[PDB]
């Protein structure tokens, strides 16, 4: 397998690799990584549809389970796949095309990113406000990853840094807690450096037409049905068994249980197994307008499988780190709130300076209430978010970064609230008069459903070498792990769909010997223009000479700019507006 | 119009732009730029095919010859993925090219020879020494600061004796009196290939000659979409108006079939002009006849002079087509081997059989002690589908045309095809007694061609000498080709440049809402800069590379400061530490 960039490798179709007609696929998990694996198998590997079996775990507005995240232009792998996938809303076009045109017609941006004081836009919204703390960020990048193994963000950054607007933007938009992986933070900093100009106003973000299920899953599924892939419902997989022959490792056996009966499968090498290991959606619970949701550390199929696998060889990772010992402080709860009327529309609309009812982008991503004890953020997508919605309905997404804090108005934790209470704390923070809050929040006017999720923060748990198992373990023969808990050999970032697609690609290309480049992670961090541009925007648009840095550094910079006068480097600096 | 990079914009299909049915296309020139312009109009602008008219200059073999490419011809690959192959049914041309490149990868086992068949001992070395710094000095020098400047005005005499200059000049056809700015552009553009210049591993080739592999699938695609080719067309001028600051094309005055003709045009008729030519006025010779020397300006150049007359922004053809030195490259010849008598000489050079259908010379071989700066190449065979199984076609070029050969005491421009072949056979180490018979028609047939403007793209230039692809205020007129000025830093004497001008022109004029890929950004990639300093110096660690003393001091100080950092990791990756 090899990595590449540029149009030549992107537009190129791979040759059918040797002996793929004698081979089959077992995809355990209908998670994005698994399905992606299947799509690549059909398209690039040219394995046959009737030979792909995706083993699902389930039998066949306000839907948290269907909700999904944003993307950006530089999800290279994901855009490769989706340019191969037929759209459902605009027949005859690829999903990528639908997405691309929608983004052009209804471009994402936020008119209000940070609020406080019960509904006032934060005066410094739009500013990073880093000061010398910017240098800290640079230092993090200058620090090799192996050197920060297991280390935490809180362990690296100053208190002053954590008071910056930059940290409010970063933590809330990416769900980075202070006790999370410093190495992963650093990866985000390098990876999305090209969007430093668009994080505060979210112009960097792009969104699907609808919730993740309608926009991202249904077109894939239709594509697969058209290609005769095999769907298995109500299946519950229990383990996979592996042998060691010299330095080689082979998957010999899979044990499991389906429908109402137990089953087993010995394996040919020509049967290929991909495990979408781990989950952040498992054990999700529901409440409603008048009911809350319950605390857990319960495990499940993915986690258990992964422990057995770790038992068999060290190379399968050390899983507990992701599903065990999550703080009460952790983000756990996410809720949906459906507005049945236009009674609460003005509060949001006053924030966004846009109408909720034109079908266009609204909050353009999350709005964070900075003086909220829960660190409450909320977002209203382009509507309808679900096609079921009636013309007057609006759907609002609510999340708390802190789950160990008493709210400002509802003195209970987010975890102890019904939908009505979360709605109530939000209404208080929107500047709804407290006398009106009870009638405005109730079902006649507002219908709110919460969900609790033990594992939503699991991806970002700090890690150590060998903690995450290589997508192809050294010596593996028909077994691969795919998804956001697998270790791609790239510097790519988890809690992204792009990572899932990348793992599927690397796994399929490696195992099935597909002779085509896998795109490297987009190389913005190595593009000097991007480095300069980032220094410009991170500093809130200050010329290099005016930026906050220690005095010897400032002098050194003055000397450097003196030396490079009338040079290509000076031109580069001019281009970045650093002089 | 906007520039972009990455897969998102690459894989995205543009919307049909507004009002593309009230507009028409007249493409002057059926060369790669024109055909590409037509392809983008059909595919992206979605102009209807019968509304596209390509005015060809020709009625219904060196001239067929074409250059190599590389992976980062971003626009060209964007085009050829849409074009069906003819050799590989059901696949795109890009697919054919890609698979071919994979099964028969290009490389050279012998780049430089001398002493009549001996491989140069330093083959594979750039051998730059301290001269390497000059190259850096050039990169670090803003283009505006070297406007109009010449290559020999910048570089030390020691630099010109380096192997690097031999490789560079012979592979790219850079003469010393050529554009320094263009050289700088080549250095930045192809920096990602510094690891693969001596052995030509950077190069990729079509299965066949340019007409067969590059042009024919295009023609089939275009006719298939019902584009209209109008033949025997000789455009003499295009008349344009000045309204306020605006420029508009009114009329094309042409002669077709010996008759003066005209087409007056609305603002909505769109005309693409391939200004200038490097192939025009080419003359032919054969085994027993030299090609006639000429200074004639054909249709293309006259058209460009007239256009320059009409508007100041329309460029200055005279800087490209006038006063070219006699030393300039002029002659290229094809030598068809009718049998296997001379085969061992080429085979001893390439360490490969000439008859396995696979790559041979893998690009040009330069004979360093030849007075002509004689280079020759043998592509993967057959190069023309016409060839019979015993035939092998050899391409011969001389960078110097004002010098007497070593065996044939004439300048190449005064030689028969047989004489050129004789000089080549001499340099291959054929015994002097055998040379006349071996060069003779029974064994070799060599056809020379004299091309007056083959070096014109590289003539030194100044801002405005080349007209902007869409000059400011134009509403229906665009210039395309390797004489047009793309607003990018892209490199001419490349097919990729032709494709780029076509894409930029169509996207700008017809308001196509999709990114045009920027020139591939290897020059801005730190991994590539580091890699370049590594390979350029013939694999020396940064401290060991030959450097002036203050500069060296700066480097030791720098390396000291960045010790144990991510930057040190990058330097490690580049093998600079
Ligand atoms: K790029
Ligand atoms: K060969
Ligand atoms: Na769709």
């Amino acid at each position: 397998m090899y990595y590449s960039n540029g149009n030549y490798e992107a537009f190129a179709d791979p040759k059918k690799p040797a002996g793929v007609d004698k081979k089959s696929a077992y995809i355990i998990g209908s998670g994005l990584a698994g399905l992606s694996t299947a799509v690549f198998l059909v398209r690039d590997a040219q394995m046959k549809g009737e030979n792909i079996h995706i083993l699902e775990e389930l039998p066949v507005a306000g839907f948290v389970v269907r909700g999904g995240r944003e993307m950006e232009n530089h999800f290279e792998c994901l855009w490769d796949m989706y340019r191969s996938i037929p759209s459902l809303e605009v027949p005859g076009a690829s999903y990528l095309d639908e997405y691309y045109w929608l983004d052009k017609e209804d471009p994402n941006s936020s008119n209000c990113r940070l609020i406080y004081n019960r509904g006032d836009r934060l005066p410094s919204d739009g500013q990073y406000g880093l000061g010398k703390c910017a240098n800290e960020i640079v230092k993090l990048i200058m620090t090799p990853e192996k050197e920060i193994e297991g280390q935490t963000i809180e362990e690296f950054f100053s208190d002053e840094f954590f008071k910056t607007n930059f940290w409010t933007y970063w933590s809330t938009m990416f769900a980075f807690e202070k006790w999370h992986s410093l190495a992963e933070m650093r990866r985000y900093a390098m990876r999305f450096i090209h969007h430093i100009d668009g994080l505060p106003d979210f112009t960097a973000l792009k969104f699907n037409k609808y919730n993740q299920y309608e926009s991202m899953v249904k077109p894939l599924l239709a594509y697969l049905k058209d290609h005769g892939v095999q769907f298995e419902y109500d299946c519950h997989v229990k383990n996979v068994e592996v042998d060691h022959e010299g330095d080689s490792k082979i998957a010999k056996k899979i044990v499991m249980t389906q429908n109402g009966k137990d089953k087993e499968i010995d394996l040919t090498h020509n049967d290929i197994v991909f495990v979408t290991n781990g989950s952040i959606t498992e054990s999700s619970t529901y409440g409603d307008q008048n009911t809350p949701a319950p605390i857990t550390n319960a495990k499940g199929d993915s986690w258990k499988l992964w422990e057995n696998l770790a038992k068999q060889d060290p190379a399968f990772g050390h899983p507990d780190v992701f599903c065990e010992n999550l703080p009460e402080r952790s983000w756990f709860v996410s809720a949906t709130a459906t507005l049945e009327n236009k009674k609460l529309a003005p509060y949001f609309e006053r924030l966004t300076k846009r109408s909720l009812y034109d079908g266009k982008v609204n909050t353009g991503g999350i709005i964070t209430i900075v003086d909220s004890n829960w660190e409450l953020s909320f977002t209203i997508h382009r509507q309808p978010h679900f096609k079921s919605q009636n013309p007057d309905q609006i759907v609002v997404w609510i999340y708390a970064l802190y789950s160990d804090t008493e709210g400002n108005y509802i003195k209970k934790r987010i975890v102890d609230c019904t939908g009505k209470e979360i709605a109530e704390e939000l209404l208080y923070h929107l500047g709804v008069p407290e006398s009106q809050i009870s009638e405005l929040a109730s079902e006649e006017n507002m219908n709110t459903v919460p969900v609790y999720m033990p594992y939503i923060t699991s991806y970002f748990m700090p890690r150590r070498d060998g903690d995450r198992p290589d997508v192809v373990p050294e010596g593996s023969i028909n077994l691969a792990f795919i998804g956001n808990f697998a270790e791609s050999p790239t510097r790519d970032t988890v809690f992204t769909t792009e990572y899932s697609v990348r793992t599927a690609m690397e796994a399929v290309y490696t195992l099935l010997n597909v002779d085509r480049g896998v795109p490297e992670v987009f190389d913005s961090i190595y593009d000097i223009r991007q480095l300069l541009r980032a220094m410009y925007y991170m500093s809130d648009k200050k010329k290099l000479a005016d930026q906050d840095m220690p005095l010897p550094e400032k002098l050194a910079v003055k000397t450097g700019m003196r030396k490079i006068k009338k040079t290509w480097v000076e031109e580069l600096l001019k281009e970045a507006n650093l002089v």
